DNA sequence: CGTACGCAGTTCGCG
DNA sequence: CGCGAACTGCG
């Protein structure tokens, strides 16, 4: 099995290192024959004598063109003649890249920014996470002493806990009488003992939770001050910290640092992403949280340290139990995309698409287009197109509604119609597929680049979905849904990649066509089911609709639904297939993207309502459900109002716990870039003002205290809330949190 | 580093 | 006030 891939320099030459695990033994394979390169297109081949002479300057020593090779490739399915410009060191490319392209006889250059380590995996056709090996895992967390206003890692690390298959332990430099706590003299020896523990166990994977932005950065600065060689890598190297825009990423050579934070973000939608909330959402078990203020009081006074030891212990145990479940999903994801687990688990949709396309483009001798410069990126940013069709819903209560949705509509349209930049308006074809509204033509004489790839991705999604119904244990089935939902978003991401401003294969006309076909296929199917089968589409969004048959019983509307499915599926071309997504007893439709339905088993399904939105407190989500049950299950509006008065009167009497009054909202940029300061911004700013780091993606959890004026003026972080000192705003959480979401529903 | 558009809903400043 | 803008998140 291939774990990762990097390169070192030996006498000026790059040496690709392949970290592998075969037959249960970690090994390092060396390749000193790979040479960096990038392509260049010229006007006349006579200029090749002048391009070889082009030199640049890299830290004193000169850099020259090592070797050249005229090769025959294809640029978007069309023949192209480029020259392979070879170089000694990979870092020689960024020094001479702009100057070779600057030659008057050079049209453009290509493939000059692919990292040399990833270039080795693509060119040699290596796929990581392949094989029968069972990796060894070990999670770890740290408990650090904090005081308001102190610099990062100014206070010392108090405890270092680790966990794996043999249990969990904590290392601290103060006496704690618990059987799983190893007592130690000083903090430096505590860090040293943990370093020896990782070395003795030699885990291939290191599980952390936000270790990319805290744990490894804290252990680093502490090791600098204490003079410790924190050699965690299998080559005796210290963990490297990398910058990724606004967040940091930490790599460990020879192993795989599996930070659980970015994985859970792209996998589960939660109002808060604390380790305690994530552990509860996945396993159904509650985790106690000890705050940075109590741990200080426990350390300076000495009493209560046993409680803090359990917190750090559980922090490592919870992280190992969480990492043991989500690694198999990312391992297969690393297999499909073709990049290491370390890079894939931290990447969004844009690179998960482009990396797989880069690997497949090399297989087909397809010269990859370049990422746009700053200007072309800004031009594609403002560029947009029409999206999906949303019908203004039919208001009122309705009976016996069925939900019909298209199966992978956007990927089906891409493959059925061969939507691809190497296909868009290709000259000389005998068969075309014209898109409605936009009018873009697409050749069909041969499978396009992207459509030939998107086929296998849908099969993988249907492979996990088929395993979901066959699995009975509630935990595995929950993880398989996360898996399929991860592949489903990845598949539709190939459409968004067409309109992605930083995409190499950016094809806006491809993106306009996909949504244009999507709008035509949903509006035609809606009309067909209304005039030909007697259905009545009450609401529709992009690729699905809810429609009953007036006066018909349940069994007939379900039988006629599957009947219409065979009719429209026999009329749809290619992979377009309408699916039966479920039957609903009674259903509500307030407005666009907001509805509430009940099923035959009395379960309440909602869409886009405040019950799901994060920026609504729990007392709002709790009350809305009670009004939703009385209306859809009990069918009685008067009790629904009676529930509201009881909750509203409860907030007035200061009777609801402050845990059910926390409003969460995510920071989406640097705090200085904000133009309008809301409540969650006013709290985020007051955290960076006193030392608390705030990066984009941070979820601000605040509570609104009693006062007058701006809501953000009296909003404080919930961790700062003490019920003896702060009294929450009874009127705000009434008039602004509970009534509006229910009053909008009670309009019916 | 950073998939797409559509659109309901809230906070805030202000005339 | 309540529109207009900024802002978020869901589907
Ligand atoms: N995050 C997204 N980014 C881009 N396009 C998307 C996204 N989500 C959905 N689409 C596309 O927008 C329309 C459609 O959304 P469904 O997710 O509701 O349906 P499937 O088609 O995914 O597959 P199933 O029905 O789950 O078997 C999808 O094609
Ligand atoms: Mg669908």
């Amino acid at each position: 099995m291939i774990l990762d891939t990097d390169y070192i320099t030996e006498d000026g030459k790059p040496v690709i290192r392949i970290f592998k695990k075969e037959n249960g033994e970690f090994k390092i394979e060396y390749d000193r024959t790979f040479e960096p390169y990038f392509y260049a297109l010229l006007k006349d081949d006579s200029a090749i004598e002048e391009v070889k002479k082009i030199t640049a300057e890299r830290h004193g020593t000169v850099v020259t063109v090592k070797r050249v090779e005229k090769v025959q490739k294809k640029f978007l399915g069309r023949p192209v003649e480029v020259w392979k410009l070879y170089f000694t060191h990979p870092q020689d490319v960024p020094a001479i890249r702009d100057r070779i392209r600057a030659h008057p006889a050079v049209v453009d250059i290509y493939e000059y920014d692919i990292p040399f380590a990833k270039r080795y995996l693509i060119d040699k056709g290596l796929i990581p996470m392949e094989g029968d090996e069972e990796l060894t895992m070990l999670a770890f967390a740290i408990a650090t002493l904090y005081h308001e206003g102190e610099e990062f890692a100014e206070g010392p690390i108090l405890m270092i806990s680790y966990a794996d298959e043999e249990g969990a332990r904590v290392i601290t430099w103060k006496n704690v009488d618990l059987p799983y706590v190893d007592v130690v003299s000083t903090e430096r020896e505590m860090i040293k003992r943990f370093l020896r523990v990782v070395k003795e166990k030699d885990p291939d994977v290191l599980i952390t939770y936000n270790g990319d932005n805290f744990d490894f950065a804290y252990l680093k600065k502490r090791c600098e001050k204490l003079g410790i060689n924190f050699a965690l890598g299998r080559d005796g190297s210290e963990p490297k910290i990398q910058r990724m825009g606004d967040r940091f990423a930490v790599e460990v050579k020879g192993r795989i640092h599996f930070d659980l934070y970015p994985v859970i973000r792209r996998t589960i939608n939660l109002p808060t992403y604390t380790l305690e909330a994530v552990y509860e959402a996945v396993f159904g078990k509650p985790k106690e949280k000890v705050y940075a203020e109590e741990i200080a009081q426990a350390w300076e006074t000495g009493e209560g340290l046993e409680r803090v030891a359990r917190y750090s212990m559980e922090d490592a145990k919870v992280t190992y139990e969480l990492g043991k479940e989500f690694l198999p999903m990312e391992a297969q994801l690393s297999r499909l995309v073709g990049h290491p687990l370390w890079d894939v688990s931290r990447s969004s949709t844009g690179n998960l698409v482009e990396w797989y396309l880069l690997r497949k483009a090399y297989e087909r001798n397809e010269l990859a287009p370049n990422k746009p410069d700053e200007r072309e990126y800004e031009r594609r940013l403002r560029e947009s197109y029409a999206g999906g069709y949303v019908k203004e819903p039919e208001k009122g209560l309705w009976e016996n509604i069925v939900y019909l949705d298209f199966r992978s509509l956007y990927p089906s349209i891409i493959i059925t119609h061969n939507v691809s930049p190497d296909t868009l308006n290709r000259e000389g074809c005998k068969e075309y597929d014209v898109a409605p509204q936009v009018g873009h033509r697409f050749c069909k004489d041969f499978p396009g680049f992207i459509p030939s790839l998107l086929g296998d991705l849908l099969e993988e999604r249907q492979k996990i979905k088929r395993k979901m119904k066959a699995t009975v244990d509630l935990l595995e089935k929950k993880l398989l849904d996360y898996r399929q939902r991860r592949i489903k978003i990845l598949a539709s991401g190939y459409y968004g990649y067409y309109g992605y401003a930083r995409a190499r294969w950016y094809c806006k006309e491809c993106a306009e066509s996909v949504t244009a076909w999507g709008r035509q296929y949903i509006e035609t199917t809606i009309r067909e089911i209304e005039e030909k089968f007697g259905f009545k589409v009450l609401y529709a969004d992009t690729d699905g609709f809810f429609a009953p048959i007036h006066g018909a019983d349940a069994e007939t509307v379900k039988k006629k639904a599957k009947e219409f499915l065979d009719y429209i599926n026999a009329k749809l071309p290619g992979l377009l297939e309408l699916e039966y997504e479920g039957f609903y007893k009674r259903g509500f439709f307030v407005t666009k993207k907001k509805y509430a339905v009940i099923d035959e088993e009395d379960k309440i399904t909602t869409g886009g309502l405040e019950i799901v939105r994060r920026g609504w407190s729990e007392i709002a989500k709790e009350t809305q459900a009670r009004v939703l049950e009385a209306l859809l299950k009990d069918g009685d509006v008067e009790k629904a109002v009676r529930i509201v008065k009881e909750v509203t009167e409860k907030l007035s009497k200061y009777e609801v716990p402050p845990e059910k009054l926390v409003i969460h909202e995510q920071i989406t940029r640097d705090l200085r870039d904000y133009k309008a300061t809301g409540p969650h911004v006013a709290v985020a700013k007051r955290l960076a003002a006193r030392g608390v780091k705030i990066r984009p993606g941070t979820v601000i959890s605040y509570i609104v205290l009693k006062g007058s004026g701006r809501i953000g003026d009296r909003a404080i972080s919930f961790d700062e809330f003490d019920p003896a000192k702060h009294k929450y705003d009874a009127e705000y959480y009434i008039e602004n949190q509970v009534l509006p979401p229910v009053e909008r529903i009670l309009r019916a």
